[PDB]
């Protein structure tokens, strides 16, 4: 086994197709498979597995009762083999976490998850499935991560996390790891700006995050970085807004350098993703400017680095009348694809119950997932698929 | 690991051995097994896998009402060893799908599955579990294709498409690939003849395809091609009709060139397979000519090559009194049989729930699996077994 | 990877030590576990698994209705790592099966089962997974085999079969396999005696089997034979019956040579077991005369080569209040030992269900398994356990 | 493979991070889990795994009924990956056992469980999952062990067992095993002491152990022994009592070599432990001085080596509103850390059930594990989380 160079640019795409669904709600009607939420992909050498938090507890079950709270020491990440339902009897166990990010270095899988305390949680890192290191909240208010996957290049690993107030300045740090151990991290100065549930990917060298700004922004913040943890903060230039809530797009003006908010937007969000495309930018977003329903995708012109309102391509693979939720960037590495480029891939959860569901006890998410391809793909509309409410709500 | 020549000739066999029953439905009654349709298996050099097409919920489940419908976002390719129940906890996710084919080329698995708007479907190649190269619908009219193993052969994979009317003049294709990439495609011209779900297998460095005529014929059409992509097509020769609808033996005329069809056959057909045997064939048919009941498999004596009626062997593997539905072709590569020749082999559906049984609000099917041997063997009826109504009927 | 040579001498033993129980029915109250009948436990270089005879169907399920029945098409030979319950989701399939035999040559499992109608059944030689060879019914009168672990001895795997009648005069074959392709058989001549589910077990190079007579003999038959099939027949000499029914050992007296019977034993028997030690034997009995009821077994001074009488060591692993059923032999191979001798174990069914307990409508067993060892061990009652009747019994 | 040496010196750690929870009872409300008790893990060179003694049934169903018993035929020792639930489809089955430990030497599992009656149990050693050696009752009564890791150095492999009274002088063993034969054993001399379910762990080539007294002790004995099983035994020297029953530390005087007890504290006790630093020590015990609830871990200055009353560091895992059970030690191999020395690690059992609340039929646990870094880690309470009533209990 040998660390994985993740050096190389990230491919150019035209298009997204369908690689994997779960259908675990839809499963878990009958089966057994834990209430989740936060699921995300991650990849391997030779295998992509999706992560999740569970509730420490089942579909359909009385324990799924109050789910839609987030935090609980009942939380922990685990994994399945990609488009496997998150179910009782395949789920890996990877940490105790309300908060999580994980990632594949070329020799063994890392994974990092936050329980604890709001006013005193911690982050254990797990390598290669043994405990190897631990991050303290340093603002004493709730740390967390990405609920995505964190970038490895040439045997060191990279996540940013959050520590201080949901709604106004908090602290942001990047950090970096070899083989389970931090060995650098690097506050990032953002006045004005909130950083929260970064989407990272490697794109030449350096590292590429699409954020949420939970504060004042309906734009999403970019981060930038090298292995020396030296790095540029900022917004996406795009004039099209692509956080939720947001205006309509002719009611916003792009910034690539402050939050832009207000409208009725401030204080909320969602995570999302972006991929940068030589100057334009693949950008994630709800179809709903106001609630997490529908999902498409769009290439902006020149997005990343003006405020462009130019858009390309549109692709939608959920409509407004189906419920989604986060979505988040992972990369597939050159030892599965024999390419020379770094393939884009995301995946999209859809939440089902709480809040939008009151007649539901519960909240879970099931997932879909998509990757770049170097032509134009149709869109659909792939739901969750589970029908609501399920006997324990009655 | 290298890639599989399977460029041997084909067995001659002198009968057919039963290898699995996987008894779905039965286990499906209390464990937790998928509503699947459309079973398949395809053999690696180490292990043979069922394969199917999930409706993304589970047997007695209230999910599975409805699912008399063949396409819709929930149903996934997925796989399981040979003989295992399509159950929710052994399942392998292969593809999003409602139409699929796979095999494996030695060093990895091939999966081809459908998915999309019946207007614009495409198909996703996924390779060694990674996505690779997608198909698009080139008549927008639902893009189909095999429901059956494709085959590989010095590192190059073939399937069958088919795209156009279920019930009129439709297009058709044979595709190439390497490495999960489309190398190769040709459009095969067929006036006035109709082909889908084709049955492959290789013999002697050629692909050998039975098909099913949706059209006109209550014949098989044949199709055979090389490496070239270089085909003929016509319809099997015997003077035995050997789809489903179709009308008693003595009221046919067999023709190699021609869809013979009429007496209330047209427009209907189910899939099927047949392996040649020199200038003989072995033929697999519902006992009834109108119904997907029964199965037996006849060996027709130079009725690859001439309008023949001379059936030299019958063995009837499923009596009918008892649901079939689908079958299908593969054989066992020479790494797990130490032969010169590859071993013909083939499955059974047996559908249960509607359209035949009004009563329950679901359908799925079970699989029989069965392979040639240098010697007669007798026949029995190994039916599906479920007792119908399920408790998610009543 | 290379043949086991399994040509060393068998271990004498002072004890059994118990190695494992699978609660399985217990299990089934409420997890997913097949209904079954006839287990067997076989070893391979790595590890040992325990095979068994599913009905296709799982406990607390209608489709355990009426599984008293013998045969079905639905009955499956399948496997589970040694001490796991024969559940639903870890369940190997081995051989569609009413009948089998399995054992591993050092490379890969043989797995031989037996299906089809009762007049002209056959068995399939399943080999590394994949189908091999095929033996007929030669008689045509329930085709049959041993319900035990066959014997591999430098690359050739040996097996007992019979085809004929249950309660008078039938055929007897050994049957000689190399890579699952039968290379010899021989025809045992046995005039007055009956041969039944051989447990075998391989001695210095000999198989040597304890059989079950259903005709007239309450003792059992030994068969022994060499790699050319050149046997040597008759019956457990010592002076104690050991098959199920049999009188009190003060009314019986041994023969080497002749069917012992009569007083209300003729016409039945159960599966049982013994091990030739020296000059004497380890025989294992019900602790019931009339009833599969309690277990123990016993080592008669030189009850291998005369009629003896002299009970050595008796040891009881399941007392008379709780039910048993049919008992089995295997060898552990040197690859796990590291010993120069073959370690001789058995494993116990326990039948719960129809027909002694006629207020359930299913039949399945469970069982334990031990080991000898060099030493004196205590015995207990290691029962069943479940509590019946289940919920699909009310 | 090769041998671990496990001969490194023990880390010294200033604090304890969570690594896993396996939320078990949680799950099995609706999925197939056992019923257990006496949990513990341990590690080989690449993973480690949860060990457990099952009732032989499932939460949830009515064979779980008087599941508060310690001792039956139907217990078994069997283990999952860290952090999964004890559930009947992933549990890899171990030994029959009522009592038993289990370790890894670098090259195969071994596993140690005793069955059998009260007056005549015996140990079977399994080693690699083949039965190799057993271990009589030498005072027929209740042969019990250490319910935790065994430990392995240099390819032997060490466990403390007890024979005799459970409220007065008993016996107390030390063994050594290569490749699973006992090769030595040395009865330990304790005369007014008591000796049960040691909590061992490898430090500079000795075996270190942290004990519970059941007799005349509050204070827990600590037993440490070498190769040669030459021992020293006598009593945690701290001034702080961490046995459960004790009384408030201001009311205990500590000793190095005498049962400190009385005050209603005689005559029951709780599986714990304690890791040596040097000359100080971390030591576990239950938050109530009365009862099996709460948990923390306590550093004291000196208290290996004198009845040192000063507590440097505290740590809760568990609050006291909610119910603890045994806890116990394991070390990880460097295998897994690339670290010079052995990281020290705890697990906890949670007990629900009976006796605490009566209104269950049962009686199980489920689990959380920490283990010891170089740095301070906040506490929390991460507690079993089930709501009690279950169904089964109505
Ligand atoms: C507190 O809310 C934060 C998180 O947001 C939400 C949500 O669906 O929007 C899900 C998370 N749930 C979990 N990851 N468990 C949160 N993050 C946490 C740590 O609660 C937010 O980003 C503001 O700080
Ligand atoms: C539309 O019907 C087609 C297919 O036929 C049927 C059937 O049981 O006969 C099952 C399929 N179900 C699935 N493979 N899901 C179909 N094929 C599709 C793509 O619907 C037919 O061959 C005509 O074009
Ligand atoms: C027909 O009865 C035979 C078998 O005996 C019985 C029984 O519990 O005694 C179980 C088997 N069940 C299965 N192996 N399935 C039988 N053997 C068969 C092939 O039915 C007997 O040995 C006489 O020929
Ligand atoms: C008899 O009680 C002993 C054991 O203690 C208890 C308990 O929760 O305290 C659990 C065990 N349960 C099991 N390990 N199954 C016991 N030990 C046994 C062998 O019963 C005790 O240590 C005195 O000898
Ligand atoms: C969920 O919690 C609410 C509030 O306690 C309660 O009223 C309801 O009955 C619970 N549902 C279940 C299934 O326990
Ligand atoms: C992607 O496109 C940009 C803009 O044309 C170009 O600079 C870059 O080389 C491309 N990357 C790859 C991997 O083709
Ligand atoms: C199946 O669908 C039909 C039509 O909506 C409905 O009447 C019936 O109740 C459904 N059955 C179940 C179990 O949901
Ligand atoms: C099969 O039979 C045909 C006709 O006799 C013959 O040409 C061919 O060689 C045979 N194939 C094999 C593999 O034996
Ligand atoms: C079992 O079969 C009998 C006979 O048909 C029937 O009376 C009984 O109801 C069946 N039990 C179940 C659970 O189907
Ligand atoms: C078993 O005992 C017999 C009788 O003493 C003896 O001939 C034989 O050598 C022994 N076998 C072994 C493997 O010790
Ligand atoms: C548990 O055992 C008691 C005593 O026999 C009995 O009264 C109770 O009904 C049992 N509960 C169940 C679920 O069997
Ligand atoms: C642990 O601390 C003790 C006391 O200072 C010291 O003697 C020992 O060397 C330390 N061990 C390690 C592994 O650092
Ligand atoms: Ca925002
Ligand atoms: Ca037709
Ligand atoms: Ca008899
Ligand atoms: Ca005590």
């Amino acid at each position: 086994p040998e660390f994985l160079n993740n050096t190389e640019p990230l491919c150019n795409v035209s298009g997204f197709a369908i690689v994997s669904k779960d259908n675990g709600i839809r499963i878990g009607s009958r089966g057994h498979v834990f209430v989740i939420r936060e699921p995300f992909v991650a990849c391997g050498p030779t295998e992509c597995r999706t992560f999740f938090l569970t509730q420490g507890a089942l579909l359909n079950d009385k324990h799924s009762n109050n789910t839609v709270k987030d935090r609980s020491p009942y939380r922990a990440l685990m994994s399945v083999p990609l488009g496997s339902s998150p179910n009782a009897y395949q789920a890996k166990f990877e940490s105790v976490a309300w908060s999580a990010t994980a990632c594949h270095d070329g020799k063994k899988w890392l994974a990092v998850g936050i329980s604890g305390a709001d006013d005193d949680a911690y982050a254990v890192i797990h390598y290669g499935g043994m405990p190897t290191d631990v991050v303290r909240s340093w603002r004493k208010q709730i740390l967390r991560t990405q609920e995505s996957s964190c970038v490895c290049m040439n045997g060191n690993c990279y996540w940013v996390m959050t520590d201080g107030p949901a709604n106004s300045q908090a602290s942001y740090k990047i950090f970096k790891s070899h083989e389970g151990m931090v060995t650098n991290e690097r506050e990032v100065s953002f006045q004005g700006g909130h950083i929260e549930e970064c989407s990272c990917y490697p794109n030449l060298g350096k590292v590429e995050c699409v954020c949420r700004d939970n504060w004042n922004g309906m734009n999403r913040p970019i981060l930038i970085f090298d292995e020396d943890l030296d790095y540029e903060v900022g917004y996406l230039c795009a004039g099209i807004p692509t956080d939720t809530p947001r205006v309509q797009d002719s009611s916003f003006t792009g910034s690539c350098t402050n939050a832009v908010g207000g409208s009725g937007t401030n204080n909320y969000g969602v995570k999302g993703f972006g991929f940068r495309q030589g100057n334009s930018v693949w950008a994630g977003r709800t179809v709903s400017i106001s609630s997490r329903s529908g999902f498409e995708i769009l290439l902006i012109e020149d997005g990343w680095i003006r405020t462009s309102k130019t858009i390309v391509k549109k692709v939608e693979v959920l409509n407004n009348k189906n419920w989604s939720g986060y979505s988040g960037a992972f990369t597939i590495p050159i030892t599965m694809t024999s390419k020379q480029c770094l393939v884009p891939c995301f995946w999209l959860e859809m939440i089902r119950g709480k809040p939008e569901e009151r007649t539901s006890i519960w909240t879970s998410s099931s997932s879909t997932v998509f990757c770049g391809v170097s032509s134009e793909v149709p869109g659909w509309s792939w739901d969750d698929g589970a029908i609501l409410p399920f006997d324990i709500d009655k």
